C-alpha cells in the first residue's frame, strides 16, 4: 500500500502505556486493557478507530461545555480512546480528564479553530490541534490565548497560520478536510497553493500532520476525498478517518439545527450523520481506506497529556 500509517514510535509506545498506567491507577480499569466476559487474555484485540474530532453541544455556541454524555456514550461503546476538540477552548478539560479515567478511557486533548494565512487572505479554514504531550498542551493554552488576546470580530477568534511556527511542538495536526486550506485548494485545482501549504506542514508539523478524510454526505466531501487520497499516494502524506462529531446520537440531529439558529438569528452545515459512530461503523464506512483507520488508532497512541 503506497498510503503511509504514522507508526507511534518505540518512545511513544512507552508514554501511552504510562498514560493508560494513569487512567487505570486513578480509575480503576482501563478500557484499551479490558477483557470480555468468556474472552481471554490471549485474545484480546487492539481498537481499529478512536474519534479525533468531536465537539460537545454549545461548542461553537453560547452555553456550557458539558462532556460527560461524550463520555457516557464512548463508554457504552467500549471505545479505549476519546479526543474532545471544542472551538478555539478547553472548557470541558478538567472534567473531561476526569470523567474519562472513572469511565477507563484514555482522554485526548485538542481543540478546533477557524485560521487566516496570507497565501488564502481573508478567507477562514478549519483546523484541528491535539496536544500530543505536556508541552503540547501548554503550547495549545498559548495558542488559544494568543487568538482571544488579539480581540476578534463577529468572525469569532481567529489564528495565524504562521503562529503555529513558534508553536509547533507537542501538536498533532487533522487538516480540516474540505474547509481547511489544503483541502479547499484541492477543491478548487489550485495546484501551486497546494504545494505551497504542504511544504508549510511538512517543514513545521514532520509526521505531525494528516489530510482528513470525512464521509458524512456533506457537498463535496467525497470530491474532496479523492483528491486527498491521490495527493497522500503522491506526496506520502498519512490520511485519517474522522466524524466531525456534533451530537451523540443520530436522533440529535433535530435538536442540533434548531440550537445553531437561535444563536445565528435566522444555511445547512450538518448532516444527521455527524454523530458518534461506532468503531464497525467505522471501519464498515472506510473499508476501502483502511490507512484512515489506522492511522486514528496510531495518533491515538501518541496522545499522552497527563
Ligand atoms: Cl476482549
Amino acid at each position: 500500500s503506497k498510503l503511509r500509517v504514522v507508526f507511534a514510535t518505540d518512545e511513544e509506545i512507552a508514554a501511552h502505556e504510562a498514560r493508560l498506567d494513569l487512567v487505570q491507577k486513578k480509575g480503576g480499569s482501563c478500557l484499551w486493557r479490558a477483557t470480555r466476559e468468556s474472552g481471554s487474555i490471549g485474545s484480546m484485540s487492539e481498537p481499529r478507530f478512536v474519534h479525533l474530532r468531536v465537539h460537545s453541544d454549545y461548542s461553537m455556541i453560547d452555553g456550557p461545555a458539558k462532556t460527560a454524555p461524550l463520555v457516557k456514550k464512548a463508554a457504552a461503546l467500549g471505545m479505549p480512546a476519546l479526543a474532545i476538540t471544542d472551538f478555539t477552548n478547553l472548557c470541558g478539560l478538567v472534567k473531561f480528564y476526569g470523567a474519562g479515567h472513572g469511565a477507563g478511557i484514555k482522554p485526548i486533548v485538542g481543540a478546533d479553530f477557524n485560521v487566516q494565512c496570507d497565501l488564502l487572505g481573508d478567507e477562514l479554514t478549519h483546523l484541528t490541534v491535539l496536544a500530543a504531550n505536556n508541552t503540547g498542551y501548554q503550547n495549545l493554552t498559548l495558542l488559544i490565548s494568543k487568538a482571544y488576546q488579539r480581540g476578534y470580530g463577529a468572525a469569532g477568534p481567529i489564528i495565524d497560520r504562521d503562529w503555529l511556527i513558534e508553536l509547533n511542538e507537542g501538536l498533532i495536526l487533522l487538516s480540516g478536510g474540505r474547509m481547511g486550506d489544503v483541502g479547499r485548494s484541492l477543491l478548487r485545482g489550485n495546484s501551486a497553493l497546494v504545494d505551497e501549504c504542504v511544504a508549510f506542514y511538512e517543514e513545521h508539523f514532520p509526521d505531525r500532520y494528516f489530510l482528513e478524510l470525512i464521509r458524512t454526505g456533506r457537498p463535496d466531501e467525497e470530491s474532496y476525498l479523492h483528491a486527498a487520497v491521490e495527493l497522500a499516494e503522491a506526496r506520502g502524506l498519512p490520511v485519517v478517518a474522522t466524524n466531525d462529531v456534533r451530537f451523540i446520537d443520530s436522533s440529535d440531529f433535530d435538536a442540533h439545527e434548531i440550537r445553531v439558529a437561535i444563536h445565528d438569528g435566522f444555511p445547512r452545515n450538518y448532516s444527521p450523520q455527524q454523530y458518534m459512530r461506532s468503531e464497525e461503523e467505522m471501519c464498515e464506512l472506510f473499508a476501502d481506506i483502511p490507512e484512515a483507520l489506522a492511522n486514528t488508532v496510531e495518533i491515538a497512541k501518541r496522545c499522552n497529556v497527563t
